[PDB]
């Protein structure tokens, strides 16, 4: 039994509202539903990319190592190997 | 949530010609009018489903992670909760 749960992007794409917000960052899936109201950068920016891969924006805006440590707590699984971009 | 724009499906259904083409995918509305001629799969498949929810078809062909990323530039709003089926 693998120690990691894998999610297809089709599944992630479904959680795209404030009720259940999932997001992909660097090949990993995060459930940031409860973090929406605590995000220093506001929640409109987040909701816009819910259900998607927001890796580019997360790096582009430059996030601190402190922000990256935070991420760890919303981690729920990895993107399925079939949906990774070689 | 805050700056979220909502549309009724009946509003979306009015945009079904090459003049102004909207399509629903996973509960979100996309204005793909300018993408019609860039679509690797052709413009016909897109116009055939213009103004409707094309989630099943999009997902059945198995679009790539790169195809999913492209969606972000056509996003214009969400489908009203009351129009979302069970
Ligand atoms: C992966 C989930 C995310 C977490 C845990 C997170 C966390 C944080 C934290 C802790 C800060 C405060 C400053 C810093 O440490 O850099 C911050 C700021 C910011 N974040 Fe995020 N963020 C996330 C996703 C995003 C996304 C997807 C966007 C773009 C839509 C974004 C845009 C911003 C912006 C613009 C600021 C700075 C706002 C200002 O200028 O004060 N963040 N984020
Ligand atoms: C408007 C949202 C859509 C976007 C952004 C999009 C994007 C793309 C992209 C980038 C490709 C090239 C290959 C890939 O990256 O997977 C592709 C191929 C294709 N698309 Fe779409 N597409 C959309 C909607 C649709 C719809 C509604 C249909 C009709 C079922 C469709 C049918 C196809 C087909 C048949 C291919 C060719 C696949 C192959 O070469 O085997 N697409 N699409």
């Amino acid at each position: 039994d693998p120690a990691v749960t894998y999610y297809r992007l089709e599944e992630v794409a479904k959680r795209n509202t404030a009720e259940e917000t999932w997001m992909v960052i660097h090949g990993r899936v995060y459930d940031i539903t409860r973090f929406l109201s605590e995000h220093p950068g506001g929640e409109e920016l987040l909701l816009e990319q819910a259900g998607a891969d927001a890796t580019e924006s997360f790096e582009d805006l430059g996030h601190s190592p402190d922000a990256r440590e935070m991420l760890k707590q919303y981690y729920i699984g990895d993107v399925h190997p079939n949906d990774l971009k070689p």
